[PDB]
């Protein structure tokens, strides 16, 4: 038999992350601040601002609203887009009818606006456009609109889970919407 | 092309109420006990509290009043706002000139008034402030100022639609009057 | 933060007057038919029948009556009351001792006699008791007297003012006095 | 429970009387100049001219008679009527058996004969008709009729009084005899 | 002593290379794009297109995809596989938990998945099975797992290093999976 071999070397060397999630980003009190309401939300940033982590408690309000829970902070303009989202539930019938994740200005208005779940479903357009992103820190909020009646009367801490990815890109030009990969 | 991912993961939990809407909450028969005049009012509260729903018929009389419509329950200590307002009339004429939203003691003194519509239009100051709210149990009460002459002489079921937004936030301290996104 | 969202949605029809001040209510000859005595009393109905307006001249007669200024018809059964009174004067001194309005029968018996000023000073006890009007049509009159020696020798049109609003509703059964809010 | 509120807003003036009662009015000294005869009668115009006070002593005599004890000033034409009588006495027996008013042209002739009280009892047929009274001056003149035999030996002050309504009404064409009610 | 010696002779020629590496090959301009981005990536074709170098800057992001950083050029039909995989850190911590290497069709889906290291240790089970591959050019991809704490604050060139071998076989049956010796 014959084989050729061909050699790949890959060299891994560290970079300062072009975005990172973070509670008071740069020392900002008012960017992230909500991160923790005793009964009702205990959000985190994964380690090193790699991502975020949430316990959240829907009740029967018709909008469910965890405004600033979470700082981004970017620190290099780029590209950002929602490359995949996960949904599942324990329940027997389907808790969340809408559930919407915004980037917003320091002002309080919305940069951008993530649909998340939508009629009881994931998007099913994902990956997004990647959309420019400024340099600076954003506030990060999360709404959802419970399907009424399904709640149990007995409260519950894993009625749902929302695993979702955001792409970013440091690159000048857009690209591609490329979908995450399973490693 | 170089895209850094960015993992959040959202763990959905329920809880109690902090607030609700109801018919005699507690069994209390003196909260919301006028939900039903048979061609007057016809008022709900919508499915698991979560807010109302509303068919109210005025008339001619120069103020058109539904006393103790609804029960306003609150199970734990909060702050309350006026979030949002929306109004839209099918006639050709503006059929309200002052609409009236009370929060009520027991014994019928007002605990806070909320303008809905003032001379034909919205409330345009809206979030209002968040103001403290105790525990324990409301009468909610709404007032109707017509248009004198504006209302058809046929009767209809259409006329005008209200839709309003309380927030509620269970919070020790008083958050900003954040506005409600659209999902 | 933490914000919980409750949507109340109002939808508004309209329905015919269950009372409404008219002049000649069904065209009946014998009803409201002294709205207009050309130097003493103007009355109208207010637009829609939804109250009515009056410019009523007092002299030095020391009873003042203006019988069948107004006609009152009810088209269904219901319980009244005066809800509300105010009054003020331009002059030095009060012009008015005692003001009483009346709902008569057609044959001019006194059905109910609500005490709208007493010794200079608005009725303190209302809201008054609801009582049951039956369906038709009512005489409505007004007796005043006034302070002698305090009306000025050179007429005017702004001697005073006296609002009063009756409630009405069209239950089966008798509800509290209920106040009249400020919208 | 629905409240429909309705307001009325009556707006007071002043006018100058159609009729009053005077001494000698506009210096006519002709008219009411009787009114004052030191130990007989006592007769003075109520305030304003809004009607009379007369104290009036009885005697003996089978007729006692007070002429022009008081002037009746008519301003404008209209319709007058007797509208009320009230008697009462003190004594153990009844004092009065006829008690006549008249109102009397300049030239002493009787335009109006009105019985206030007949055989011991008040006039029964009240109110009267309204009858047209025109504008100008009048003599008004009391006429008593004793009971003999029933009057103490010893004076008094306060043996009977006679309380009295007219009823005017400047209107052109004759009203109905409208009571006076109770304030 | 006897010797018997024994002869063999090789003649070595030069044949066209059944794959190799390079950047837009054959000019299709959407192979290999993403060999340069200039501070995040940058890669090249080993000399006559043997292989590859690259220098790969990982970050905090939970997932770093380095996505057509090169193009595979195959020339003719046949086996390829993972050969041998090396890997060593220069850090306290071990940087990387899983690095996995994609060959890719021009649409975006994966033909051939090898998972260079898991759990932060080498593939274990190299070499593999030799898979057909057909004619053409194919992206390929690399995607980082980081553990997370572990990356310094201050950005570093030599963090770790990869070291893999591809194996290729033009036969037309499938080899066994021959391990590359050292020389
Ligand atoms: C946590 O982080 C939160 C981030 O949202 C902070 O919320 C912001 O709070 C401001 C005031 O907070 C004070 O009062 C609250 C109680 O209400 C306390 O909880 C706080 O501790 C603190 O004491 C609030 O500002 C409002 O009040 C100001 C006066 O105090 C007034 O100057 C502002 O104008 C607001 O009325 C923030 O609300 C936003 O403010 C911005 C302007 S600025 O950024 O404050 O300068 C407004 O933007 C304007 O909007 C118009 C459009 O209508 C634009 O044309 C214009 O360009 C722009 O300036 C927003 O409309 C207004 O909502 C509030 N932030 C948000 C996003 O609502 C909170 O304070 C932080 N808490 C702590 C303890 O750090
Ligand atoms: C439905 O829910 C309604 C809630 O508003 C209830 O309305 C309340 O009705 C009370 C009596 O109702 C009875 O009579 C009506 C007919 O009039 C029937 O329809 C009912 O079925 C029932 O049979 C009424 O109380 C009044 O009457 C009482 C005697 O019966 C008397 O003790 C009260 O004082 C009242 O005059 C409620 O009215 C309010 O009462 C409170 C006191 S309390 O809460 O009743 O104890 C008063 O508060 C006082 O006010 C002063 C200020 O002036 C304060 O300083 C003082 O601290 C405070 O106590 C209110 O002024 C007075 O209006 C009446 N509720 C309201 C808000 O008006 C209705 O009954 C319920 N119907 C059914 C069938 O459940
Ligand atoms: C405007 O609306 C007014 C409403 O009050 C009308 O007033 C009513 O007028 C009746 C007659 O009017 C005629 O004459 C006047 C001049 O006097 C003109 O201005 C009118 O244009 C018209 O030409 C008057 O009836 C009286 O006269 C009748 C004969 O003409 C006679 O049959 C009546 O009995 C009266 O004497 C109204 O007076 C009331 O009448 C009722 C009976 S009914 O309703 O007329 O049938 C009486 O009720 C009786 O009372 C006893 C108690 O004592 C009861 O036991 C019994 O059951 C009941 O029948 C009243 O006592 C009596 O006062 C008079 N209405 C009132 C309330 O006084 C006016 O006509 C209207 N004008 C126009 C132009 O439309
Ligand atoms: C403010 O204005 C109110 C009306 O607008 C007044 O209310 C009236 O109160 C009368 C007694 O008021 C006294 O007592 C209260 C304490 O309870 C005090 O606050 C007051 O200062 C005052 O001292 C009340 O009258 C009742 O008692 C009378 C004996 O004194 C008696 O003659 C009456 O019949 C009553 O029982 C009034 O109650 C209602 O009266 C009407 C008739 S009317 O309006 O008075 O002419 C009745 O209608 C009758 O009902 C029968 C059936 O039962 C029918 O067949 C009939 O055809 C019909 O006439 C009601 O049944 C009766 O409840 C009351 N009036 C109203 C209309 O509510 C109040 O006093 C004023 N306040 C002040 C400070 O001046
Ligand atoms: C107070 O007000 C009283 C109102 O009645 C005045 O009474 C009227 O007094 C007249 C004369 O008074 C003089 O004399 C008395 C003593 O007797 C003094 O007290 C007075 O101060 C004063 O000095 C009196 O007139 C009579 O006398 C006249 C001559 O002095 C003579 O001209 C009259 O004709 C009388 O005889 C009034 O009597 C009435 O007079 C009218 C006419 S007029 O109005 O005087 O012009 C007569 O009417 C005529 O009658 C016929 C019918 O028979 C008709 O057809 C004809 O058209 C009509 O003119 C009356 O019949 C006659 O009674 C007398 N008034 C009355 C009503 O009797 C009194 O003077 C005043 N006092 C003061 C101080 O001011
Ligand atoms: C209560 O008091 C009332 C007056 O305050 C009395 O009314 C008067 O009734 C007279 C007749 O009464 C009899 O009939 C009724 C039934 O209808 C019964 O209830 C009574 O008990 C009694 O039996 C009436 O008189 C009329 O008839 C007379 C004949 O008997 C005749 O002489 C009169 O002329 C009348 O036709 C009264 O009617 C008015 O009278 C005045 C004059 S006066 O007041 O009587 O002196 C007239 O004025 C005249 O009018 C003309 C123009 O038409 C002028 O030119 C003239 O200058 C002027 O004098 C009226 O026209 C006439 O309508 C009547 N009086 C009044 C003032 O209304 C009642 O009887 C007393 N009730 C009891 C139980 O005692
Ligand atoms: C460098 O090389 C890269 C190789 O991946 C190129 O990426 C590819 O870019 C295409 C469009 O690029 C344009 O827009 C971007 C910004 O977004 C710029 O950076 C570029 O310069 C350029 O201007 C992209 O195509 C997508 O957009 C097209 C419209 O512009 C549209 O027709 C496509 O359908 C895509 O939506 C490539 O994405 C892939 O496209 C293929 C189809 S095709 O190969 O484009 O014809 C899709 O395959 C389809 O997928 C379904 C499964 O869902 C299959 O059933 C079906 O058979 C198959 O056709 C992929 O799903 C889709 O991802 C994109 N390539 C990849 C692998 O994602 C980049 O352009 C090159 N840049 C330069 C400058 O040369
Ligand atoms: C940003 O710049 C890069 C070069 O670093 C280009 O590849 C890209 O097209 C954009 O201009
Ligand atoms: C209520 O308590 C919370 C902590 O749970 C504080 O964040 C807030 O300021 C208020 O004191
Ligand atoms: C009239 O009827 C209503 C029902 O429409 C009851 O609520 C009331 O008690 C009265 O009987
Ligand atoms: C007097 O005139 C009035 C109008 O002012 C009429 O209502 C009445 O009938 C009489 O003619
Ligand atoms: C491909 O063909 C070769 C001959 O060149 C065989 O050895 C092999 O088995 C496969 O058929």
């Amino acid at each position: 038999d014959v084989i050729y071999y061909y050699q790949g070397q890959i060299t891994v060397g560290n970079v300062a992350p072009p975005m990172y999630f973070a509670i008071q980003p740069n020392g900002n009190a008012k960017i992230g601040n909500n991160s923790n309401v005793p009964s009702y939300i205990n959000a985190q940033p994964s380690s090193g601002g790699s991502g975020f982590t949430a316990q959240v408690n829907i009740t029967n309000a018709t909008y469910n609203y965890y405004f600033n829970f979470m700082g981004l902070a970017v620190s290099k303009t780029g590209y950002i887009y929602l490359a995949k989202v996960a949904y599942s539930y324990t329940a027997t019938n389907n808790p969340i009818q809408n559930a919407t994740l915004y980037i917003m200005n320091q002002q309080g208005q919305i940069v951008y606006k993530y649909k998340l779940i939508v009629n009881g479903v994931v998007n099913s357009t994902l990956p997004s456009t990647p959309l420019q992103i400024n340099s600076g820190s954003y506030i990060v909020s999360l709404l959802i609109v419970p399907y009424q009646g399904t709640l149990p009367k007995t409260p519950s801490n894993d009625l749902a889970t929302i695993t979702v990815n955001f792409g970013f890109s440091p690159m000048t030009a857009s690209p591609p919407p490329i979908p995450l990969p399973s490693p």
